[PDB]
């Protein structure tokens, strides 16, 4: 049987992705660059922070200087910053609160999996601090997924072995980041963008304790 739930932040618990959205709409404005709207948001999903705003020049064929750059990704970031203020605990996904409550009450670890530098804040703005037993540290991470790290420090933080956790997650690099930690992916989204050699659910709807032991005792085959 499972020890530990590693959990991934955005696409998982929660959708970050419209606050990075509206703190880039917002940079975007304020430097009068027009486009930056919901279908350009997806070119942005997965995109690191300097690539994404080099995606946002582009949309005006705009050059900066290296320092410019470096000053509109900090304005971002700080618009981010307040953007989340607002992120509340109607901002949990559908039957996250109550996998999390199940895996406290039969005494399953629960670790947060996440690249977010505001991942705990995220976790008090929700009300989901209480069944949160440890934060991946972000300095036995020294690269991002696909690279296991992240998931390996997941189930370190909680005192278990990567092997005796179930990872979530809705990336395709995220998945092969446990798969590579040794921790067994449950995955969320559609089949098209993540393949169809692990289980994939529709929606975190999907994400009970009761599916989560049957998909683990069926891989012990
Ligand atoms: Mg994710």
């Amino acid at each position: 049987m499972f020890k530990a739930v590693l959990f991934d932040l955005d696409g998982v618990i929660t959708d970050t992705a419209e606050y990075h959205f509206r703190a880039w709409k917002a940079l975007a404005e304020e430097i009068g660059i027009n486009g930056v709207d919901r279908q350009f948001n997806e070119q942005l999903k997965g995109v690191s922070r300097e690539d994404s705003l080099q995606k946002i020049l582009d949309l005006a064929d705009k050059k900066v200087s290296a320092e410019e750059f470096k000053e509109l990704a900090k304005r971002k970031n700080d618009n981010y910053v307040k953007m989340i203020q607002d992120v509340s605990p109607a901002d949990v996904y559908p039957g996250i609160l109550q996998l999390l409550k199940d895996l406290r009450s039969n005494k399953i670890k629960i670790a947060l999996a996440s690249a977010s530098k505001n991942g705990p804040f995220l976790l008090e703005r929700m009300n989901l601090t209480g069944y949160f037993d440890a934060i991946a540290d972000p300095a036995e991470v020294a690269a991002s997924k696909p690279a296991p790290d992240i998931f390996i420090a997941a189930a370190h933080a909680v005192g278990v072995a990567p092997s005796e956790s179930i990872g979530l997650e809705d990336s395709q690099a995220g998945i092969q980041a446990i798969k590579d930690s040794g921790a067994l992916p449950i995955g969320v989204g559609r089949p098209e963008d993540l393949g169809d050699d692990i289980v994939i659910v529709p929606d975190t709807s999907h994400y009970t304790l009761e599916f989560l032991k049957e998909v683990w005792l069926q891989k012990q085959k």
